[PDB]
């Protein structure tokens, strides 16, 4: 398909080149049968293949400098050259040698008045994963990334646009931060930074953004790029003063922190995918700032809606513990019709003054409904449960209003899905925070990976019980009447969480006896000791980390709260500037000892 | 608040230096706008702010011996300054430029007679958590503890006493051992010891008390600073003989060990929250000491108390077994009442000589529980279980006397409250002892932080089950009556202690099979064996240091035997002077080999 396609392309390249001799020649520098075919007749100075490659990229490509030279007398008209075939296009020889370092050969080309303005917009230079370069799409970014400071003050010399900005928008100092090499993109970053010592308006290059808005201060939190980020620090810092030992400083926080509609560093680490981007949540203005605004502003207001909502919990609890019962108007249809009561109806719900208290705190509970939704449907996975038990109240909401079967259901959900929602509360603690990663870690991670050969071994096993016990008396290990039955006991033989079954009383079923052994070894001792020794190194794994994993809860805890809470109860971090003299920037003050 | 304020305290220093331009030009040192100001009009020439600085103290503060010399001749008079706001009281720019290790500028300051007496009582001085350097209040204090050694011979040419006490009564070497580098803290130790040749009565410098009483060489035992602990034990050693590789060497044992009334050196190291304090408890003195304190009289007095309280819990238990029971008067209110018996009368108890044999036992157990109290109460977790076991029999001793309704409750926590006290003479013994912090640190730290996760997974699952059981028959899985039953139904069926539920009799339930197994998979796999990874985590780190927790529990042990024992039977350990010709001092003798 696609990924076959383009090696085609790589070998129809070898064979047009196999095909002309100029095309030929111009891999293996041949001068010999180069001036031949020049002398010769006119021979299709600039014919092209299926991707537009010309005799000169050829010579760049595999790295000609003499037969380049030969050919820039022949025909001194090409080296303009948009190589365009969809993946290639936009991408000139004046590229190539670069991105090969050929510093001879580039100079050839800026003597025969090379472009240095050509956008390689080829899909073989889009910022995609299936292209394991991004170099930009100009030569002084391709330049920059290759490390090839030489070159880089070349080009720039030939009016290479330091400002230029790709088809993402992205400067030359936003594609340095995507470079693997994070030592090597530092030392690149300020000779680009320090020939921007013209052109200070219009934000003097450090401050352009791409189409996504970013900065490349802030690029290098949502990359995680930590080396770049710890340098451009720097700027954004202050020493205040030294007294012996101690050292007082003051960071801007003005691109860290909520400037206002913007998305800030910290809502742009917890809304990625990357992993990198969490190393940026213990740097020294960042941390710092994530304890004040937790200490001070964030761990109060969580703990009085820890409270509030353990309340409503109790509120919702004591409702549906207190539920419309009643004795039953028929009889049993069975022996194992088995209910003793039978639910209520609306109209002899509310009669005692007793009930009337009761509905207050329904209506406590299903106006906490609606603002649960109201509050979160106008927008992790304790959001999708907190949703869904805002939908189960509104659900038994419906079902009395009109009166009819099975209540007790949607309420079943309503309970675990309420209580447990404690758990998102238990990240307001240092020492109870990562007990949650854990949980999930377990179920997403090693359940949901293992459940598929447990069941196997269940339908395996519980089939081959079920015809052992349906030609028998179904009260006597009766632990198989059914199919579902069946999948109801050997997932709890399995589990070893009800007793292994025996009667001892009457000519056993043979074939059984000889079963659960089989069964019994492999269900309770080696694939149920498999998932221990597993979710084992799930905890070690995560109890590993928990410093650090506790730190990103409280992050995206902050965050959310300083969003929907009213500005006027969550004040600006930081000390103020104009009155102290700084500007009108908001700093923040860190006091340390080396 | 608090913190705040101190952060504005800096920036609103930074702003008054930014209004006056002659503290503006003394933090940067522009001399032409010095001495503009100097020959113009008088211009406030010791006007303060909100801290009470003066320029002299910016100059000295941001390192500019230029601009402060210059101010020296336009205002000789200043040099004698107080800096005094209630934070910053008592220091002076003397203080200061020590503190910066600026030995040209101190030089100009003793040249203009310098204060090197100035208390810094100022609460950025304090030995608090809140100010991360404790220097002293001294300029002799401040040099030795920046390893500042040109500066400490120069202070005390000019008068610096080298025995001025602080506010809290700290000398200069016990301000050293208060110091993080441990190593650059020897050094100066001695340089002012050394300087200690003359005066030699009343506490030559090395036995000064603080206003705590304690001396350098206890409190480098407090602290736990063991670099500076084995140096000062070379002051109280004596070789001996040093027959080829053998070595005999006397250690002085003034201060190590119970001198009389005082708090010897043991007795602070057990009484104590800092954990460094206890690897001093191995080193060559006290290692042996603490050895030759329990093998010898230590271990024979601990075994003798733990057989007599083993005899004292056998008759507490048999006469709690022999409790007087007699067949009930009333009959059954209901066929759930289902005691078949009931406590008998003080009247009807003792008729028997049976039973006058039995009171002996109790009357031997209720003189144990007041013995017990008046050892304890006129003063760890073991102190307040023998407190409420004493407790526990003097409160049924009441009931007995005015003889009413249950008994058996104040004695059922009395049993395990009183064989559990027999895990306390487990320390005893090497192998048993440290099993006793593995059972603390397992309750303390792995159940009382998982335990809340633990019970909001019941209070959900036992909610959710019990509206699935309320309309049914209450004897078929009656496993939930009632919400007490129903925590109690979910807590054993998290820890699979009962049967898991099933009946497979009755046409079931429906939404109950759902919902267990919901539950069985998170309590009885993930949750459970959360734990049980999490306590396994425990064992392995109270096990691998094993020897260390035990050698705490001896000599926890031996200073509390050794208090509340008379003299005439702890003979004083080691061999006394005054016969061998060494001193009044009692010594220790130890042998080794290299
Ligand atoms: C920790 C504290 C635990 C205390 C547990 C108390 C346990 C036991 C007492 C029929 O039965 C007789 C009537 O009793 C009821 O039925 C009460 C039903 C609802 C109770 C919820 C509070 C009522 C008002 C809602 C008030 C607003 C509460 C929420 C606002 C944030
Ligand atoms: C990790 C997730 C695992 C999911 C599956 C785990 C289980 C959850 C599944 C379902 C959840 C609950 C829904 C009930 C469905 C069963 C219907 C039933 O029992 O009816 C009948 C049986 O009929 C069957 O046996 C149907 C099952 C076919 C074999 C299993 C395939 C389904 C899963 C495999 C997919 C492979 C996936 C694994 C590998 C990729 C009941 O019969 P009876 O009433 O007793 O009749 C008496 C006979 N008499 C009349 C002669 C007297
Ligand atoms: C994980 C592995 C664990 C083992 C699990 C087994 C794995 C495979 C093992 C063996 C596979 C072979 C199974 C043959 C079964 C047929 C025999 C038969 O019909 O029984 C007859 C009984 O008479 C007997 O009991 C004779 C003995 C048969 C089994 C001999 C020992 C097998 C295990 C040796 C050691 C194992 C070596 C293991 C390797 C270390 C008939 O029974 P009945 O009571 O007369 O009436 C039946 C009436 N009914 C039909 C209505 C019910
Ligand atoms: C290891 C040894 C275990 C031996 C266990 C013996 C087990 C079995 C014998 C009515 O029953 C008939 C009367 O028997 C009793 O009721 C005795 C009740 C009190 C027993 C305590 C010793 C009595 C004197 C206390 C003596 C002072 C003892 C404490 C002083 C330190
Ligand atoms: C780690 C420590 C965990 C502590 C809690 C663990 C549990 C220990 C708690 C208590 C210990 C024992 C005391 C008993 C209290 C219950 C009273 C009761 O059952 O009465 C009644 C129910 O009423 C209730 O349900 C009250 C419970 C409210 C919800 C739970 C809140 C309390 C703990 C959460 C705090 C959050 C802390 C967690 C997160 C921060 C009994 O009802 P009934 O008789 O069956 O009536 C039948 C109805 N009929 C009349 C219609 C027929
Ligand atoms: C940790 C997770 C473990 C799973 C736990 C479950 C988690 C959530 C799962 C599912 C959520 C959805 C639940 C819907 C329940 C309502 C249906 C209903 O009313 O039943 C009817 C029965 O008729 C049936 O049995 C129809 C089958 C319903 C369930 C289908 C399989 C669900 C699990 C698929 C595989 C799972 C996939 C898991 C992912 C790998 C009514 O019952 P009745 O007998 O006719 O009479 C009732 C009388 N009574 C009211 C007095 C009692
Ligand atoms: C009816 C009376 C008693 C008013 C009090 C009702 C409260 C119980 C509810 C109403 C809506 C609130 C909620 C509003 C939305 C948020 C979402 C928040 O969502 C998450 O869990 C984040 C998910 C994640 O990051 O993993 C948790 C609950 C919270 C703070 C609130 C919890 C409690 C509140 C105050
Ligand atoms: C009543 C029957 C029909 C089923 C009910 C069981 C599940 C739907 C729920 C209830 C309790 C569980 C939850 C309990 C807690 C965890 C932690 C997890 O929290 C996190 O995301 C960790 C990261 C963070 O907290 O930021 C999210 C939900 C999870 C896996 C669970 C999701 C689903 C579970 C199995
Ligand atoms: C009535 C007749 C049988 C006289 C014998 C009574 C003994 C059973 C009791 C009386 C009070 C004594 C106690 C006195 C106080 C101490 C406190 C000591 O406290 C601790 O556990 C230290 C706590 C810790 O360091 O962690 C333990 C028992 C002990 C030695 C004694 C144990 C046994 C004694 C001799
Ligand atoms: C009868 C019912 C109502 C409750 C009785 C149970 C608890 C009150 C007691 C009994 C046994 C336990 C104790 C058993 C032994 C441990 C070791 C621990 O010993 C140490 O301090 C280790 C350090 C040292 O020994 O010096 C202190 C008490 C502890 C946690 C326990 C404290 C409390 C426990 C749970
Ligand atoms: C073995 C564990 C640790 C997880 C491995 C895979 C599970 C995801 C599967 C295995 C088979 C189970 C099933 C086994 C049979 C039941 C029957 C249930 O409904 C019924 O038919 C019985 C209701 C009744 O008896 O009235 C629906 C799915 C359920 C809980 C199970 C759903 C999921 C389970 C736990
Ligand atoms: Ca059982
Ligand atoms: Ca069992």
């Amino acid at each position: 398909s696609w990924a076959q396609s383009r090696d085609e392309q790589n070998l129809l390249q070898q064979k047009r080149i196999w095909e002309s001799p100029l095309l030929l020649a111009a891999k293996d520098n041949d001068v010999q049968a180069l001036n031949k075919l020049l002398k010769y007749e006119d021979c299709k100075v600039h014919q092209r293949g299926a991707m537009g490659e010309t005799a000169l990229h050829i010579a760049a490509l595999y790295d000609n400098l003499e037969a380049a030279m030969v050919l820039m007398e022949a025909a001194p008209e090409l080296v303009f050259e948009p190589m365009t075939s969809e993946l290639y296009e936009g991408q000139t020889a004046l590229h190539i040698a670069v991105v090969n370092q050929n510093m001879n050969l580039v100079r050839a080309l800026l003597a025969r008045r090379a472009s240095v303005s050509a956008r390689a917009t080829g899909t073989a230079f889009r910022r995609s994963p299936c292209n394991l370069i991004y170099f930009g799409e100009h030569p002084l970014s391709f330049a920059a990334c290759v490390n090839s400071e030489e070159i880089v003050r070349l080009l720039i010399e030939h009016g290479a646009d330091i400002r230029a900005q790709d088809s993402l928008g992205n400067t030359v100092l936003h594609i340095l931060i995507l470079q693997p090499n994070k030592t090597f993109a530092c030392q690149m970053y300020n000779l680009l930074l320090s020939y921007d010592r013209h052109g200070d308006h219009l934000q003097p290059l450090d401050l352009v953004p791409n189409h996504q808005g970013l900065t490349p201060f802030k690029l290098a939190g949502v990359e995680g790029n930590t080396v770049m980020f710890q340098h451009l620090m720097q700027k954004r810092k202050h020493t205040q003063w030294t007294y012996g030992p101690l050292t007082s400083t003051l960071y801007d926080l003005t691109e860290i922190d909520s400037s206002g509609d913007e998305q800030s560093l910290l809502e742009l680490i917890i809304t990625t995918k990357k992993r990198e981007a969490r190393q940026i949540l213990d740097q020294t203005p960042v941390k710092e700032l994530v304890s004040l605004k937790w200490k001070r502003y964030g761990r109060p207001y969580f703990c009085m809606l820890g409270a509030i909502y353990l309340l409503y919990i109790i509120c919702f609890t004591m409702c549906c513990i207190y539920r419309p019962l009643k004795p039953r108007t028929n009889n049993r249809t069975s022996p194992r019709d088995n209910t003793l009561l039978q639910q209520k109806l609306l109209q002899e719900a509310y009669m005692t003054p007793k009930d009337d208290i009761r509905l207050v705190g329904e209506l406590v509970t299903v106006i906490g409904a609606i603002i649960i939704l109201l509050v979160e449907v106008p927008d992790g996975p304790f959001h999708v449960l907190i949703i869904t038990y805002a939908f189960m109240v509104l659900v038994t909401m419906v079902m009395r209003l009109i009166s009819a079967s099975g209540e007790v259901v949607p309420m079943s959900f309503a309970l675990v899905l309420g209580w447990c929602n404690v758990m998102y509360f238990a990240r307001g603690f240092q020492m109870l925070g990562p007990f949650t990663i854990m949980i999930q870690k377990m179920i997403f991670g090693d359940l949901m990976r293992f459940c598929w050969l447990m069941a196997v071994v269940i339908l395996g096993f519980a089939s081959a019980f079920y015809i052992i016990f349906q030609t028998e008396d179904p009260e006597e290990l009766g632990h198989f009447y059914d199919y579902p039955m069946a999948l109801f006991s050997t997932f709890e033989l399995f589990l070893t969480i009800i007793d292994g079954p025996a009667n001892y009383n009457v000519d056993l079923p043979f074939m059984y006896s000889i079963t659960y052994a089989a069964f019994a070894i492999i269900a309770t001792l080696l694939m149920l000791n498999l998932l221990i020794a597993m979710m084992g190194d799930t905890h070690w794994r995560v109890a590993h980390e928990r410093d650090e994993l506790w730190r990103a809860q409280i992050v995206a805890t902050t965050v959310m709260l300083e969003r929907k809470l009213p500005r006027c109860l969550w004040p600006r971090s930081g000390i103020c500037g104009r009155e102290y003299g700084l500007g009108d920037r908001w700093f923040l003050r860190v006091e340390d000892r080396q």
